[PDB]
């Protein structure tokens, strides 16, 4: 409720290639992610997409439903993290076109996951999820699984800076 | 909500792509079933692309669904992404053979979480099982003992691995 | 994302001349299924109705009411079991035009009735309710009074091909 | 709750437990609690069981009936009201000869449509089984015709239930 | 809470007055029960008095608590105060002849309102009412057919009304 | 509910006004950041106007806005009716210096309220605190000690003194 | 639920009659202020109609709808019908001199109910309160220490109260 | 609604019975333990009895009961009636070897369901998992594979496949 | 609920054994700083034991706790069974120094969950933080450094690990 | 509940002539409060009064009704802070007798009053409340009004040394 329209705004944003994901990531926010990088990708295998991210997470495997899906699709894929980007947020964030991955300033990363589950599962699943997550984070920064693992045992937040230099990002710029 | 393009959902119909992501109730059963019949009218013979991203649900209604894949002429492409348990693993087995499809990072799960529309009595709930029985044979070209001994126990499988099993057939990256 | 438009998929079954009937049977059910029946007798008194069934039962003169409504026009009907038919269900399945009733492979009847009711009633008339359905079964599945009463008895789900064989349904089909 | 010269604590000391409810874990640990202590009192003047339960979860009501086999005791069974699904199957576990029902008591041994936990389907048919092998045992009835009753969502009157094998005696006073 | 007296309420229990003021449940059934078979431990032979203002209750342990009465060898007194509906008139109706009273300002009904312990089928509901309609007819002394017609008006009887139906003998006011 | 006009919110966007009345959530946050960046591709220098009245709200869904606000090129006219507390004030204050404005009767406060997307440790809190003293600091004027000051206070300030402090810069009044 | 003309709501707009009716809150300012601009831009000297039905409601919401009356160049007839309490009798009160209008039954009451947007210590809502006093007494004309005695009983006042004490100007019936 | 002897529970206590029944929870461990200690101090060597009807529960609750039995210096003799889950069955098969027991009907499970007393990461939720793999292989003295494999599957176990699993000694009927 | 003894929980303070299994909260630290006061009445320097099967709680009502352990002049013997986490771990490291212990199965944690009486402010929260961190390094004989560094990772450890950490002293097993 | 018995640990804390105040302040616990006061001054009206605060504060006037009843009984009142001691709590901490009042090393004190009321008042009177409180608290510190409602307009806690050198409390003890 309440968006306004121009000449609707979300859509408008879908006609300059942008996606959103804001909010938290379930089930419903993957579908509906994934369905506009598809539709992207149909206009233009060769045109960026721009993904905005301001997220503290979400359930896991529709969070890699989304990674899954910008693996796939040949587009470049720029990733936007204003606000912030926890937990699997920051997965997506990092999963960016290298050199295409950007903070604002005072953006919040987090890649220690919450302490989620569409059903319950066993722990011998669960920590299949957490190595899951482990190299694809060890993937994208270029870090050994030591590295990674370490980092996001401990809680805390990075700044713009910070997940730059562990390498979750590569820009943080103001204008 | 939904965004508009050129609404995103009646677009992906209008590629025949048909979305089983989410839990399965009846109701979703029903949706899925009125877009399958509308395809066929489409085109008996242009394949139709069916997404999985489900934790299962209501077995009556994903036989429904099943029963309806099985009906239609169209060859049938079964897309697992994010996850596919319980029903969710028997609509993705259930594609056209060689058709069968995950991306890298998807959970499978056959087992069956302890999805009932009605109370009912035992002999039933096993009349219901032996039917995924038969249905999970039939795809994946296992033995009867296979099948119900792989299902006793409570673990996700890997694409690789599901493949390996007869649940898919191609575990494909880009 | 609830329901999909085609080049709406709803109003588009019924160009068609298919009433689906999927969820549990209540008053607002029988009305618009009601409607749409009387609406496709108008458009052709002689083309053939559908009518999909997978329904675990409801109210049982919301039911009756369908039933009468499908004996009083003239088309031939052409009931569809999918997934399952209990209760009212299987009556409205049964109620068919004869050799016209299908079910699908997988499919479940069940015509023991529940352990139903708009309003409080007394035990005189749901024992006139029952044998309501005795008549009505004993009827289309041209079985004796007392194999119905006994049958419906028994808190058992039933295969679509001993249905057939019961009565209950015509033709069970493979494509 | 009266107070007599308490007055659940007063049956007890008739040696009657009392289930008249739904059973619980709770259910059975307190009457398994009293069973054992009867029968520490006395291992051979019986037990007085009165059911007026429709059933309950089925592991707590096998416990139940392990304990009624377990202890030495005859055990009179009395139905009143009514007894259905476990609470039929503790009525015909009693001691031969002294299972009785009141002339309005109600007996059913149709299962419900157990729920301490979910539960496979699997395990949930090896529990039914279990139930047929001792209603098969305890009515004398062959396990064919016990299954197929089982099966029908009916009640018995008590002379049903008499002479169907749940009960023996179906008095007045 | 419970006045103390030199407790109330087990204070009517050693002058063998039962108390069923209220609605009829299991938990009900027991403590009546249960202080019947009391009374009768105490002595065999001395009335027991029984206090009925109910609007009804289960059947299953209405009757209940109609076989403990029969069982017992005391004559029981009951007394409707109040008002006595459904299973509380089957009660009040089962009293020893000749010792069934009502107060001057009693309500009294035997049509059952439209058990209750958990779901049963068309002819298990119908098998009681027919329970009902004999128990009432003994007491009564009523043709079945003037029992189950009566029982089809929701009418309250006054306690004059009830004592020429058969359902209580003495209504006092002193 | 909402009024059309030859509809008033999407009315005000074409006049390059953004509401930002009450409190900010992160689906707050993707709108206002959403018109932000829409009315930059009209024009690139065409000053936008922002009005505020907001009791404050989530702080990484406020600092998303400042950010936004930050980087897009158009000089930004804040206007606070009502109240701006919080990030409220935060967003009132980040205005582009000389557009930063107050109607007389309102109320602002820079005091932080004692929130959060999620559950956090205590130094993260801390690091979110101090990089709320830096922004107030950098867009005042004021040194980082007196900034500290005056958020330790549960106190609001009016118009025409949050000019003083250096929130805003003219309190008008036609 | 409302009915369509020519939106019956949207067709009082279109004529420069805005409502209040209700409670006032943070999202019913925000719409009327958008009306008051929007209507302003038409044109500055055409009057504005402005209806109020308001129990009151939050002090800051109602203090930035006033904020906005003063600030646009419109004369503003203010009309009471049923009646006008707390902020609703501020936003009556505050109508061009000569343009406040009630009906013959409305109510009106200056006094304060014993909310606002967030929790806040006792200085903040005392420094609302004397402003409250300054805006009353500005449009009443009456001194200070009259508005703080005359909120301070509470009771409702009759539209010839109202005009006497002058928070409006005619009582019309026709 | 527990009956009096010469409590029933408490005189279960005073013969060195111990009861497990229920879910396992911080408030039943507190319990067990200090009966268990209680129990130990009157004698170090008297047996003590615990009764098993559990479905699981807490495991580190569960583990707190299972360090208190390993420590005390009584022998054990654990009975399993009704069933033994989760953690339910750890306990029983954690009595005195040649003393664990169980009913003819009661059920076994060692399979963990799908919880904990805060929210956890999976590291510490695996940690564990092998933790109990240790104490159960200890206990039946099953290689830690056999553990494994058994605990992955979904069902339940007769008292017979308990025994010759190596989780009791003795199946009891009188 | 709860067994007596020739109380269960009384005679556990006859021993001078206070348990603080659950969670800690107000209740929870006024019980305990009673019984820890009163059990200094008895005895001047007579041990006192301990028994902690806590996830943590409040930290104004565990510090206040811990001030209490530190001011009565008894000896402490502090037991972890279970598991100490949070403000648990601190009052379990708070004991005497050789008299820490924990049983072999037992989770500490120190990393503080992400609580509080009152809703505060971001210094006060950091100035608790430290607090906390002062109380480990003093006990654990840890230096700060080694000591937020080991808070700030959400990871449980064994009690024999816990032990070289400083945090208990002695992991028995009987 | 739980409450161990000795030979009741809070009925054996009054023959000791302490108080508790712990939790926080409503009518209830103002009632149970003042009468134990009243009770232990008709034992003695001259030895020591003990009183344990460990509250987050609560309703104005039944903390004010608390500390009348402290000033009008002629016992000497010790003040004990453990835990914390806020808004009215730490108003019954400052009232107890000089020299008398003491903390525990890390307790928290606050004075600043929560952003309560038992029925719905004018800001007239909530604000004679807060002066009231002003003059309460400038008495028994001993700073003039300025000093504490400038202090209490901060939102902070006070360690136990800052409450005892702005006058709250006279000895932080260990032992
Ligand atoms: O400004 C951009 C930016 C991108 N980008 C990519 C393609 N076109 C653009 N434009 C132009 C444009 C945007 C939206 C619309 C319309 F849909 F609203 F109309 C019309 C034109 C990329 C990233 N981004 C950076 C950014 C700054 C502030 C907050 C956030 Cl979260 C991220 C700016
Ligand atoms: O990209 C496809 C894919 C299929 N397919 C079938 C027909 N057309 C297509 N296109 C083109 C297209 C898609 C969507 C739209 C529109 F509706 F959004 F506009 C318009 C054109 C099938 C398989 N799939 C594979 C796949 C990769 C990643 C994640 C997921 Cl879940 C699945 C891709
Ligand atoms: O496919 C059919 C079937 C019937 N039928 C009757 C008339 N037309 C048809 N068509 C063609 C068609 C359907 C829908 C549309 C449109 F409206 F969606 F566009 C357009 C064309 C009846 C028999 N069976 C029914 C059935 C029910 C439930 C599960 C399954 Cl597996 C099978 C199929
Ligand atoms: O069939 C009728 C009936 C009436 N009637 C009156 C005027 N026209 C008609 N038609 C034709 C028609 C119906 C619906 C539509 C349209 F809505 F779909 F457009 C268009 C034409 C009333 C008499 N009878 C009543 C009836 C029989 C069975 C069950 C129910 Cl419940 C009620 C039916
Ligand atoms: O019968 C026993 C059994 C044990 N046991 C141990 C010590 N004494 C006994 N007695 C005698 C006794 C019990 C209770 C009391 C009193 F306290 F209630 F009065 C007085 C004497 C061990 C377990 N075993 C097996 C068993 C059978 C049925 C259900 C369960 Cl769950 C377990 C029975
Ligand atoms: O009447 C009995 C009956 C038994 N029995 C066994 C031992 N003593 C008795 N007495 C005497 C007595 C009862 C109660 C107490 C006191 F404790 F409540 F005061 C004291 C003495 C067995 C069961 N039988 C059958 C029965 C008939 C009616 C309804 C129910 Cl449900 C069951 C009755
Ligand atoms: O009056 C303005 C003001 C601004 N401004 C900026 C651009 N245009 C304007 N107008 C004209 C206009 C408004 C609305 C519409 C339409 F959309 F409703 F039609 C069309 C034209 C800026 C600041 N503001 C100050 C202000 C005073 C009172 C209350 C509030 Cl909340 C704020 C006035
Ligand atoms: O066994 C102890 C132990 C202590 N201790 C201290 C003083 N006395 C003892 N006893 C004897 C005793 C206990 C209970 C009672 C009574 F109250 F229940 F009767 C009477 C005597 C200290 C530590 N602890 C270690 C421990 C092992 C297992 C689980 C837990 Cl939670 C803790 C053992
Ligand atoms: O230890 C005291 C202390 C006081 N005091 C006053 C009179 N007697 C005492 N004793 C002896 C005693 C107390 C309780 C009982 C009994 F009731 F539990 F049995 C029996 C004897 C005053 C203050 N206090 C300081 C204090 C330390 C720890 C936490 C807290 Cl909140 C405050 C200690």
């Amino acid at each position: 409720s309440l968006i306004p329209i121009v000449v609707d705004i979300y859509s408008r944003l879908l006609r300059e290639r942008i996606v959103c994901v804001m909010g938290p990531i379930d089930d419903s926010v993957a579908s509906l992610v994934i369905a506009q990088l598809l539709f992207l990708q149909s206009e233009s295998n060769k045109k960026p997409i721009h993904m905005y991210i301001n997220s503290p997470g979400g359930v896991v495997t529709a969070g890699l439903a989304i990674y899954d899906t910008m693996q796939y699709i040949l587009n470049p894929i720029c990733t936007w993290c204003v606000g912030q980007a926890a937990s699997m947020g920051s997965l997506l964030l990092a999963a960016g076109t290298p050199g295409m991955r950007h903070s604002l300033p005072n953006s919040r990363i987090m890649i220690h996951q919450p302490s989620a589950t569409d059903i319950a599962i066993q722990a011998e699943e669960i920590m299949k999820l957490k190595k899951q997550l482990y190299n694809i984070y060890a993937k994208h920064t270029k870090q050994s699984l030591q590295v990674i693992e370490s980092a996001m045992e401990r809680d805390r937040y990075m700044s713009p800076m910070e997940a730059q230099e562990f390498g979750i990002l590569d820009k943080v710029l103001v204008h």
